[PDB]
RNA sequence: UCCAUGCGCAUGACG
RNA sequence: CGUCAUGCGCAUGGA
RNA sequence: UCCAUGCGCAUGACG
RNA sequence: CGUCAUGCGCAUGGA
């Protein structure tokens, strides 16, 4: 297995036992040094014929099974054991055991702390890192906070410093791992001086418990060989504030802010739970309205217009589905009334809605650049909802089509912002595709910008964040960004190795003493576990719904009412298990078909909790929040 | 009847009317412990002056045949009535009436399930487990889900839980029969902890509704007494994948995997239902003969290329026959292209294939291995027809012979696969002579691993799935199984009996309650029941094949189209009752001589059907999917 | 003893 | 939920 | 392969 | 500390 050169002298430093970190830009092929680095150190454990283990975390299932796929295993078939651990692929021997045997380990590193905890735990499945002989990370950037590197290597900082407590005052020292550490870039956070950047980079060392940051300062210039602009570019509008000023004066509400910004919205938020805490009507409803329609100017100030309509059509038309399945088996003047309002302006709304707006500035762009060009295209934006809008106006233009720029949306995985996700197959297709040529141009939030395998992109333009495009100051912070960490580097790495170590052992000191004190109010923070304690009630209508002990919880996950009392109250909807409303026409849940019985699931975010000891209304979002704690339904009853 | 201690201390429990499960390993004769259980307990009964009956299921014949004729009639022969009922032996006397005789019983679960279905039918044939006092069970592993074990036993819980009631809210309970259980061991299925090993244990229990497990903990000493390794050792290929590539290119099909893998495949066989769907050529064709080519080159990756010459030949040859045949009484443009290009390298492709390979590696170690050695050998697999190809292979070579190994192969009777299948007769003669000696080595899929008595076997290989040996790490995964699952059992052995229990009777509900659901969306499946709303059409040629009212059935099991217009159409082939295709080739159906009629019977799976409100083509793979329903032939009509 | 057909079930691998 | 392989059981009919 | 649920984490913007 | 957006990871269950 030949090195280049370059890798060769940063791999240098690691072959000695140094726990370091390496840093090279990418496309340099810095997988190919860890293997060299794991190869070399097995073979020196082979010769002391020592347990030689390794386990690779990456925070991406797709990096570990690329790497099981491309680098590692191929350059190792013969001589030493792999396996390309997961979360998502199903296994058949559990992590323990693969511990015991399969020498060179690629996984995640939530699994392995899930180990640790077990260990940790009384479920008997143990793993430490001692039974490692050296840990490998991908992506050190992100070992800044509490996120899973910092949470495993926090043990290792732990174990330290008590095993230099046993050196000096006792002769056995339980034995710790050599740690290697890959990332594109150590990044730079909330720095504004020098200063504070080398700060984090010394944080980070800390965390990782590194010797020295290592780069190429000899060999650049084979690395300029192989790795190798700032562009940019209403009725409607008005006539929406016009109903909004009046809802407002219909509900005398000071917003002490502006339309279309966060701070109404939040304005809106804390609203609502005021009126949940009240229990009144006008005021929680129509804070959900309004954050409807400053939702709706936020999208048209970077969306067509159109797409605030069918937002507001499929919001008002859920509205009527709602409030005709409660009629069935009255309405309320606030309903009425903005249900009015809404309405009569629907059609003339629609009729300005055609009327010509950053999107025809941006196809005005766009089209002028297909013109150059193989062809290839990135587009960047924020919401999902925005990608989806983007595709289908793109497909409806003619012009696209005439230049054959095909093009497709791609989102994340993630089940939140009431969106439709993509699957991670879903993703690898398109991806495919896209390297194929089906789509010539992507439409992405941040999938694209990392870990998916995008490259030979000639345009890549960022709406509202080689030809680089911004349409819409940002880039020359970045650049100074990364400057500064240039300098951060050159500076740590020309240090004292006695200061060094000295500010290293008093950040780890500060990190592990910060943990504790997090696990002292941890601990501290649920006390009560009582059964039976509170009442649940309808945010809209402050009636009663449930009450402590009518509840009962399934797989420990969901709460549920059994109670037939219960069943008179609610009501089902469905269109295309069932959604479960209220009789003022407030979601309550879904209707879970599990384990042959048909239980009413209900969600606690739109439920307000009144406690026995007439304390003031609260709002949650979720069942974790209060310490008290559900009995787990029994079978037995009910089962009739 | 004496009885050995350490079964004596397992069967202990049981002669309390305790309903338990009884696991011993292989060789320790449980049998006769269940001799010994059912004795004392018709001894009990006669005490008593009630109803003593016994019905031991086994889940196959073999085993029902070699109880009746080795362990419970000749120790039995005497005081009681015994009979081996199955349903390949023909009787004189039904089974009710079998169970108002023939004290102790020994029969195969699914003939009981069919006599208790037809209680709960019209067909005045009854039978109840109330009848039974003592049920016994082989193999309860098997009781897991809905096999017919547990859907014998879903009943007799139910039956239980209504029995609690009326003890509660009323005097009369009907009785229910003790339940014993016996397994060489109770398994683990999809575990990778010992909490889910334990609750596959529960969930045995709970199917088996049994109040404690039993194993012998004590007496281990005779038990070892009585009862008593992992070895591991072309241009062709390419020649086939560039041919693959070629027809890829002239279908513009996009593969999105590799070659020979299930991912290739399953995706011709959606291209080939997609194709189908839209009544195109060189799609659902091609689908097909991707089909062939990836199983010949996966057959080839483990099996010699001579092998996938043969499969190939055949295939070739048959479709050569089908177009002759469809001359008789023009050749398509995709049809010629395939041929061609397959005939064309047919000759220099054999000429590939004498030049030489797991295979070459198997025999060089087998050749080996035989030097040691009475001898005996087997050899485990995962093909049909790899046995064949393995047989007539060593039968070829000439080292084989000179040592004096006569090897022969073994499969199971099952008709699938387009194999030979082997028949009960066959495989008890091949056994017999394996016992004598005539044959050294067999060849067997799965049969050899559980049912058939082989036994005095030093070598045992498996080659991709008392030495052991494993041509090509999954030693090491059922070891830990294994393990895992000895210390559930300790586990659960050593639980309170009332949170026991709680948790049986927690399963039990469960497992009614998914029956209950199952029960109502079986009945909720099928609604239509037309008499005729489709067309059937040829799959190739989108040619209208048949009507929906032309059809007609007899024996309620074949489907047969008596109509003259319909034999103007088809054409007969045979070679070595007469098969029928079609006017492009494709494959219709048969020829059935039934009840002195030519019936020109046909099968779905090489049709396509076009719903008469033009809903998408659809395929089915089996008439009884579609809930419609066709008339029952006449003969007064026809009858000429 | 052999042959043909239909139905159901479980295991393993894969998606 | 789908595909492939393997094994098993039951029910018809014929020689 | 798809669907539902829960939990945790990080980034950006804003207050 | 709160709000919104985005992305990721893990753990259950079902088809
Ligand atoms: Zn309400
Ligand atoms: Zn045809």
């Amino acid at each position: 297995l030949q090195l280049r050169p370059y890798q060769m002298e940063v791999a240098q430093p690691a072959l000695d036992g140094k726990n370091i970190i390496i840093c090279l830009p990418t496309g340099s092929g810095k997988t190919r040094v860890a293997v060299y680095i794991t190869k070399d150190h097995l073979d020196k454990k082979k010769q002391a014929s020592e347990s030689g283990k390794v386990i690779v975390l990456v925070n991406k299932v797709m990096l570990a099974e690329q790497l099981f796929r491309k680098e590692f295993n191929p350059y190792l078939k013969k001589w030493y054991r792999i396996i390309g651990l997961s979360g998502d692929t199903q296994l058949k021997i559990s992590f323990p055991e693969v511990v015991k045997s399969y020498d060179v380990i690629i996984s995640t590193a939530q699994i392995l702390e899930n180990s640790l905890l077990n260990l940790e735990s009384g479920d008997d499945d143990g793993v430490q890192l001692s039974d490692f002989s050296l840990i490998i990370i991908d992506e050190c950037h992100h070992t800044n906070k509490e996120a899973v590197y910092n949470n495993i290597m926090r043990r290792y900082l732990k174990q330290k410093l008590r095993n230099n407590d046993l050196k000096k005052q006792n002769k056995p020292a339980i034995p710790l791992p050599q740690i290697l550490g890959l990332t594109a870039s150590p990044g730079v956070g909330a720095a504004k001086k020098q200063s504070e950047a080398e700060k984090h980079i010394l944080n980070i060392c800390a965390n990782l418990d590194a010797f020295t940051i290592k780069t190429v300062k000899e060999n650049l210039g084979q690395l300029k060989h192989q790795i190798k602009k700032f562009v940019i570019a209403n009725p409607f509008k008005e006539k929406l504030l016009e109903i909004m000023a009046s809802i407002q004066t219909y509900c005398q509400k000071s917003p002490m802010s502006d339309f279309g910004t966060q701070h109404y919205e939040q304005w809106a938020i804390q609203m609502e739970k005021k009126a949940a805490k009240d229990g009144n009507r006008k005021d929680r409803v129509c804070a959900e309205h309004l954050r409807k329609y400053n939702e709706a100017l936020q999208i048209n100030d970077t969306i067509r217009m159109i797409d605030a309509y069918s937002h507001l059509e499929t919001f008002y038309t859920d509205e009527k589905e709602k409030k005709f399945a409660v009629l069935n088996d009255k309405l309320d003047e606030t309903d009425e009334f903005l249900m009015n309002l809404f309405f009569d302006n629907k059609k003339m709304l629609k009729k300005l809605a055609e009327n010509p707006e950053k999107l025809i500035k941006l196809r005005n762009t766009i089209l002028e650049q297909f013109t150059r060009s193989s062809s290839r295209g990135i587009i960047f934006t924020k919401t999902r909802q925005s990608t989806y809008a983007l595709s289908q106006w793109i497909m409806e233009n003619a012009k696209f089509a005439e230049v054959g720029v095909k093009a497709h949306h791609l989102i994340g995985a993630g089940h939140s912002s009431e969106v439709k996700p993509m699957t991670q197959t879903e993703q690898k297709e398109v991806i495919s595709k896209f390297r194929t040529g089906e789509i010539n141009l992507l439409i992405a939030t941040t999938v694209a910008e990392e870990g998916l395998d995008i490259k030979e992109c000639n345009i890549v333009i960022r709406y509202g964040l080689s030809t680089y495009v911004l349409v819409t100051e940002r880039e020359i912070v970045n650049d100074f960004r990364e400057k500064m960490m240039y300098k951060a580097i050159n500076r740590v790495q020309n240090m004292k190795p006695e200061e060094y170590a000295h500010k290293i052992l008093e950040l780890q000191v500060q990190s592990i003493l910060e943990k504790k004190m997090k696990v002292k109010r941890s601990i501290a923070k649920q006390y009560n576990d009582n059964p039976s304690l509170i009442t649940l009630l309808c945010k809209n209508c402050s009636m009663l719904v449930c009450s402590g002990e009518n509840i009962h919880v399934v797989e420990k996950m969901h709460h549920v009412n059994m109670t037939p009392e219960f069943k008179g109250l609610y009501i089902v909807r469905e269109n295309k298990n069932g959604e479960i409303i209220c009789k003022c026409g407030q979601a309550w849940g879904t209707m879970m078909v599990h384990k042959g019985l048909d239980l009413p699931c209900l969600k606690i975010r739109n439920f307000v909790v009144n406690f026995k000891n007439n304390s003031p209304k609260k709002q949650y979002k979720k069942w974790v929040e209060l310490p008290i704690r559900f009995p787990d339904l029994d079978y037995s009853e009910y089962c009739l």
